[PDB]
């Protein structure tokens, strides 16, 4: 009864430095959403637009709103105004009188406005700008440099962004463009009270492996309204576990903090949460009810999973080191997934219906983990509840990335509030398995990426360890042991910090995690790749498809070296290192119409892309079980990256808009439960069996040639001896290649593929995979492919017979931006007949899908 909470989430305007720009503005929102909504600017991402705009995130602008409260002032004791989210540096002017500032775009702020608010108020945020404060702050940090200073020239980008507590990104990135706006990008809350006020709730459950029983830590804050002590009892309930519990509570201005520890009755079962592929992602309703004197109640309900997390770092005979792989319940699971990269420039777009989207794309990639990159953002609600209904494992970086940052006080205590503030938000959720200090800044020091003198090393080796141990580290596990915690992406866990946390060698197989990349040489060379015991990142580029591009660029522009496509490239010279990766084992486009060159490049680089990324995901997928040369068990592969920021060439499998790449359509094939992976070794083909089933799988191996002349098996191998054990990896075939090729006469290497396959149950997913003989370019009697497709609609599905003249290669079905995806895409298509589906994101119509479709195969490349 005494407590009142409304939001001033809506309309406001928004107005420039010197007030000649004045403008309605949504609030969640950013300035250049607002001025592209008023019609006063152009889609920021069209064409050349990031440099066009440069004005926008120079200025300062300030939000403001005029508003009549719904209560009176004389029936409440203390009046609050709460900020979820403020982009970045502002000052917050109440009724004209300065309440507070900010400097931290991930912490929330609260503020008395007891004193100033009355019956209308103007509520006014002057923003200044992220770009001119990052540049300020950075000159007052006289005593020496924090580097990077500048980002390379080909990102178009701002200097500084370490002096920002802002998403390290916004600056431009090796795959994203520089618009560093102001706005208010959370909700903003007015919010009365007497006698107490809930500043926050924070919970973890946990299992005492003492007492074999599970618990939930509870921790809540109030503002007390007066200097006397407020009594009262507090009530938590999870009925479904037949839990209850009521304790006394009492509190005051220096003992305003509860601490409750309820025990779960073992009577009970408890059913655990689990990873999608691997269990339920079963929780509880619970309720919190604070019944306090004088008739204030607070109730506060939440969802409780129950789950453990290890990080396994032990002893590996035969391999020196340590392993690194995590165990959920007391399994160990082999990570699969990819890094997750801010959705939008603007964080506003990023919708609920967006959100869904992309994490149904994640589920269909046969995915079960996710990493929350820290040069992006700590990521809004609605992310951390899809991630523990779905059951996507969360690797939780902390927003630091490939830069050195200051320790300075008010930094840290900019941080100190920031890793508070995330930490309690975000603990209670079971899909986050891990805290990761930061992303690479540990190789950064440990190689000196930036070529500090070795005179200052000292300097910043102190920053790193005050920053991400002293500060950051001693923050969290004071808030959280249930989880593991590293300092660093890429790193040697307890190898690094017996070394004083900056490893002698970050990038060691022998220990944690490892990213790898490479572009001089032939991904095809499974060798070139590392046998560690977890990949967090490793990636390929490719560009985005046509229709994605459309929507920003014209006519002119359509060309894969025009002044436009080198604008969006911001990775130092990626278009020739694509190009190089795909002249590997490919034809370049030998066209006349430049447009259809360009095109089919674009073609090319998805499939260079995909084909790297199935060949260096599986090398990992097979090493999990083995020890070889010292190496091995590798229990994880994140690939760099998901998703895209913008319409450019990047590492993604989703383009921006969340039109699937080739590579997704590979990865919800080489993520699958049961795969075989085929590959060669100094002339002999093998085949292991990849498996992350809880029992061990009995079933059928098949092999099998053909020539690029038609789809009749010269030969027909079928081993029923394979068992392949539960969640492991074993060799399942070996053969020289001249045995091969005898045994199926009619093959050369440049004439024949390979192909193999389980036979599993409708109930178990294990896909077609094959093996390429020799480089594609070299493949003799390729037969040019001329398919033929008939498009029909079925309830909501719209089904694709198609129909091809040859073995075609790399089949690609487009429909340009109709929003949705294929059932399989890129495939190698041996039969001569094949039905897809196709899953629309929006209505659409068989018309509509005819007059946009496109069908493409390697061959009409050249
Ligand atoms: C590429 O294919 C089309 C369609 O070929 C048909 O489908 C094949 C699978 C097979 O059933 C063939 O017998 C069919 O012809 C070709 O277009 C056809 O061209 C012929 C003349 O050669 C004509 O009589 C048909 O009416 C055409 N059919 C359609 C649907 O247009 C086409 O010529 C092929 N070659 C090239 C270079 O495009
Ligand atoms: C746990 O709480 C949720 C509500 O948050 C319950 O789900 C609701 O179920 C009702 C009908 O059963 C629907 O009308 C609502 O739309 C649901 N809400 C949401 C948010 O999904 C759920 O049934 C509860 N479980 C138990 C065991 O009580
Ligand atoms: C607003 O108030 C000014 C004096 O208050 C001081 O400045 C403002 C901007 C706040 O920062 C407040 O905390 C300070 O104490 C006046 O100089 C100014 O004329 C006033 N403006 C109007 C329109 O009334
Ligand atoms: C405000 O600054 C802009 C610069 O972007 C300028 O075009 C405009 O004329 C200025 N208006 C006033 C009133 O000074
Ligand atoms: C923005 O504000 C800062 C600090 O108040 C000031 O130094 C800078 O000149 C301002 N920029 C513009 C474009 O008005
Ligand atoms: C998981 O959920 C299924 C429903 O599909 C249920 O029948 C089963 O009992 C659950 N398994 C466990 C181990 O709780
Ligand atoms: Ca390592």
């Amino acid at each position: 009864h005494h407590k009142l909470s409304y939001s001033l989430s809506g309309s406001w305007r928004v107005s420039n430095g010197n007030g000649s720009l004045e403008l309605p503005a949504t609030v969640p929102g950013y300035v250049h959403s607002a001025l592209h909504q008023h019609g006063l600017i152009q889609d920021p991402y069209y064409r050349f637009n990031d440099l066009n705009y440069r004005w926008i995130s120079l200025d300062n602008w300030t939000y403001s709103t005029e508003f009549k409260i719904p209560f009176n002032l004389s029936e409440w004791q203390k009046v609050k105004l709460i900020f979820d989210g403020v982009d970045t540096v502002a000052e917050i002017l109440f009724n004209n009188v300065t309440i507070g500032k900010t400097d931290n775009m991930f912490t929330g702020y609260s503020f008395d406005i007891t004193n100033v608010v009355k019956d209308v108020n103007s509520l006014k945020l002057q923003f200044r700008s992220a770009v001119q404060y990052a540049e300020c702050q950075s000159k007052a940090h006289t005593s020496y440099r924090v580097p990077p200073e500048c980002p390379p020239v080909e990102q178009k980008g701002e200097c500084h962004v370490n002096f920002i507590r802002k998403a390290q990104c916004s600056f431009s990135w090796d795959w994203g463009p520089s618009f560093p706006s102001q706005g208010i990008w959370k909700d903003v809350r007015i919010e009365a009270y007497n006698i107490a006020h809930l500043d926050y709730l924070t919970f973890l459950p946990v299992y005492d492996n003492a007492s074999q029983a599970w618990n939930i830590e509870i921790k809540a804050s109030f503002d007390v309204a007066s200097s006397k002590s407020v009594g009262g009892q507090v009530t938590v309930a999870i009925p479904q576990l037949k839990t209850q519990q009521t304790n006394d509570i009492e509190l005051q201005q220096e003992q305003r903090i509860v601490k409750l520890l309820v025990k779960i009755r073992k009577d009970v079962a408890v059913e655990t949460w689990w990873p999608r592929g691997h269990g339920n992602q079963t929780g509880y309703n619970m309720t919190i009810l604070f019944a306090l004197d004088g008739g204030l109640k607070i109730e506060k309900a939440a969802k409780v999973y129950f789950r453990t997390v290890q990080l396994i770092e032990e002893g590996i005979k035969g391999s020196p080191g340590l392993s690194f792989y995590f165990k959920i319940n007391g399994l160990p699971i082999f990570l699969k997934g990819s890094n997750w990269i801010p959705a939008d420039s603007f964080q506003d777009k990023v919708t609920s219906d967006r959100l869904q989207l992309l994490f149904q794309s994640v589920v269909d990639a046969n995915m079960n983990t996710l990493r929350v990159w820290g040069g992006g953002i700590y990521e809004q609600d609605e992310f951390y509840a899809l991630c523990d209904e779905l059951g996507i494992m969360v690797w939780q970086d902390f927003m630091f990335a490939s830069a050195l940052y200051p320790t300075e006080p008010g930094f840290l205590a900019s941080v100190r509030k920031e890793v508070t503030y995330q930490v309690r938000r975000l603990k209670s959720h079971p899909s986050i398995i891990i805290w990761s200090g930061n992303n690479e800044n540990e190789v950064a020091l440990s190689v000196n990426w930036f070529h500090v003198n070795p005179r200052d090393m000292k300097t910043y080796i102190d920053d790193y360890v005050t920053l991400y141990v002293k500060n950051i580290r001693k923050i969290v596990l004071s808030e959280d042991k249930s989880r593991p915690f590293i300092a660093s992406s890429p790193t040697n866990g307890m190898k690094t910090m017996e070394e004083g946390w900056i490893s002698y060698d970050p990038y060691s197989i022998q220990y944690g995690d490892i990213h790898f990349y490479n572009y001089a040489d032939d991904c095809w060379n499974w060798k070139i790749f590392p046998k560690a015991r977890l990949v967090s990142e490793y990636g390929y580029q490719s560009w985005p498809s046509f229709s994605t591009l459309e929507k920003v660029s014209s006519q002119e522009d359509w060309a894969y070296n025009s002044r436009f496509s080198l604008h969006r490239q911001h990775h130092e010279d990626g278009n020739h290192q694509m190009l190089h990766q795909v002249k590997m084992h490919f034809k370049l486009p030998q066209g006349t119409d430049p447009l259809r060159t360009f095109k089919d490049t674009i073609y090319l680089t998805q499939v260079m892309q995909a084909q790297c990324i199935k060949t260096e995901t599986e090398f990992y997928l097979r090493s999990r079980s083995e020890i070889v040369d010292g190496k091995g068990h590798t229990m994880g592969a994140l690939y760099w990256q998901l998703n895209d920021i913008w319409q450019a060439p990047s590492w993604a499998s989703l383009e921006y808009g969340g039109k699937w790449k080739m590579l997704h359509y590979f990865a919800r094939r080489f993520f699958a439960p049961l795969l075989p992976v085929g590959f060669e070794d100094e002339g002999v083909f093998y085949v292991y069996g990849v498996s992350d089933l809880h029992k061990d799988h009995h079933t059928q191996l098949t092999v099998r040639l053909h020539h690029w002349s038609s789809p009749k098996p010269l030969c027909s191998l079928v081993n029923s001896s394979i068992v392949v054990k539960a969640g492991e990896a074993v060799v399942l075939f070996q053969m020289p290649v001249s045995e091969l090729l005898k045994r199926c006469r009619g093959c050369t290497r440049e004439t024949c593929v390979v192909s193999f396959y389980f036979s599993t149950d409708k109930e178990l997913f294990s896909p077609t995979n094959y093996h390429f003989l020799s480089s594609l370019k070299d493949a003799k009697g390729l037969l040019e492919a001329n398919i033929t497709v008939n498009i029909s609609q079925k309830g909501n599905v719209f089904v694709f017979d198609l129909e091809t003249s040859a073995v075609a290669p790399f089949v690609w079905l487009d429909v340009g931006s109709i929003p949705g995806r294929f059932s399989d895409n890129g495939f190698l298509m041996i039969r001569k007949k094949l039905s897809v589906l196709f899953y629309p994101w929006k209505p659409t119509s068989k018309s509509e899908l005819q007059q946009a479709f496109s069908v493409t195969s390697l061959t009409d490349t050249y």
